[PDB]
C-alpha cells in the first residue's frame, strides 16, 4: 500500500531534519544560545536608537540603495534579510523528499506563496519581547527602536513580535521547526497548482509525522499538534495583512524601491 507506518514517518522526519541542519545558517539553538548569554562571544551589539544604528552601520558585519531616511534605510535591510531567507528556503525545499520530484512550476508556485509564512514562522527562532538579532547574530535590534520609525514602516514589524511572542512559548526545537516549516511549504492550497493531490499527499505525510515526533520530543504537551495547525492559520492572515502593508508602502511611498525578487512574490496578489 501506500499508507506509510510509522518507521516510515519516523525516518521521513529524520530526513527533513538533516536537509534543515543542511541549508539553514541560523538554528533556533544557535539564536538562543546567543539570546541566553550561553554563546562564548560577548553579548551582540545593540541597536536601540540612531546613534547606535549607524555605529552599527560603520562597525557591524553585514549593497542596499542610496540612504534617504532612517526608516526607509530599516526597511532596505529588512528586504535583504528576507532575500537571503528565502535563498535558503528554496536550498531547504530542493532537499526534502519528493519535493523536487513536483512539477517544476508547482515548485515554483509553492515557494512563491510559500516563502512569507516560512519566514515569519523561523523568525520567532531570532526574537524575544524586546528584540530581533541581526547581521547573523551579531547585532540585537530592539523592539522600541522598530516601533519609533515613522509610518507606514513602524506598523509593519509590531505584528511579527505579537505572533513570535505567543509561538515561542510553545518552546519547539529545531526538530520540530524542521516539520512545521516542511509543512508551510508544501501546502496544498496554494493557487495555480497543477497537481493539488500530489501536494496534498505530501502535506499530509508531513503533518502525521510531525504528530508523531511531537509526541516522542514533547511527551508532556497538551495539544501541541492542534496547536500548531491554529499557528499555520494565524500564519495566513499574517501574511494576508502584511501583503497589505507592503501594497500601500508601494503605492505611497514612490521613493522607497523593492528588491526585484520580492516584487515577483508580490507580483500577481494586487
Ligand atoms: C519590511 C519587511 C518586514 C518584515 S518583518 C521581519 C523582519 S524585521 C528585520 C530587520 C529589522 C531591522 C533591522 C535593522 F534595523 F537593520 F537592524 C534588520 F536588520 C532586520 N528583518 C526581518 C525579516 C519582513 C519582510 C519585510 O519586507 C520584505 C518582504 O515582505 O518580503
Amino acid at each position: 500500500g501506500s499508507h506509510m507506518q510509522v518507521a516510515d514517518l519516523k525516518a521521513f522526519s529524520k530526513h527533513i531534519y538533516n536537509a534543515y541542519l543542511k541549508n539553514f545558517n541560523m538554528t533556533k539553538k544557535k539564536a538562543r544560545s546567543i539570546l541566553t548569554g550561553k554563546a562564548s562571544h560577548t553579548a551582540p551589539f545593540v541597536i536601540h536608537d540612531i546613534e547606535t544604528l549607524w555605529q552599527a552601520e560603520k562597525g557591524l558585519v553585514w549593497g542596499l540603495p542610496p540612504y534617504k531616511e532612517i526608516s526607509v534605510h530599516v526597511f532596505y535591510r529588512c528586504q535583504c534579510t528576507t532575500v537571503e531567507t528565502v535563498r535558503e528556503l528554496t536550498e531547504f525545499a530542493k532537499s526534502i523528499p519528493s519535493f523536487s520530484s513536483l512539477f517544476l512550476n508547482d515548485q515554483v508556485t509553492l515557494l512563491k506563496y510559500g516563502v512569507h509564512e516560512a519566514i515569519f514562522a523561523m523568525l520567532a527562532s531570532i526574537v524575544n519581547k524586546d528584540g530581533l538579532l541581526v547581521a547573523n547574530g551579531s547585532g540585537f535590534v530592539t523592539r522600541e527602536f522598530l516601533r519609533s520609525l515613522r509610518k507606514p514602516f513602524s506598523d509593519i514589524i509590531e505584528p511579527k513580535f505579537e505572533f513570535a511572542v505567543k509561538f515561542n512559548a510553545l518552546e519547539l526545537d529545531d526538530s520540530d521547526l524542521a516539520l512545521f516549516i516542511a509543512a508551510i511549504i508544501l501546502c496544498g492550497d496554494r493557487p495555480g497548482l497543477m497537481n493539488v493531490p500530489r501536494v496534498e499527499a505530501i502535506q499530509d505525510t508531513i503533518l502525521r509525522a510531525l504528530e508523531f515526533h511531537l509526541q516522542a520530543n514533547h511527551p508532556d504537551a497538551q495539544y501541541l499538534f492542534p496547536k500548531l495547525l491554529q499557528k499555520m492559520a494565524d500564519l495566513r492572515q499574517l501574511v494576508t495583512e502584511h501583503a497589505q502593508m507592503m501594497q500601500r508602502i508601494k503605492k505611497t511611498e514612490t521613493e522607497t524601491s523593492l528588491h526585484p525578487l520580492l516584487q515577483e512574490i508580490y507580483k500577481d496578489m494586487y
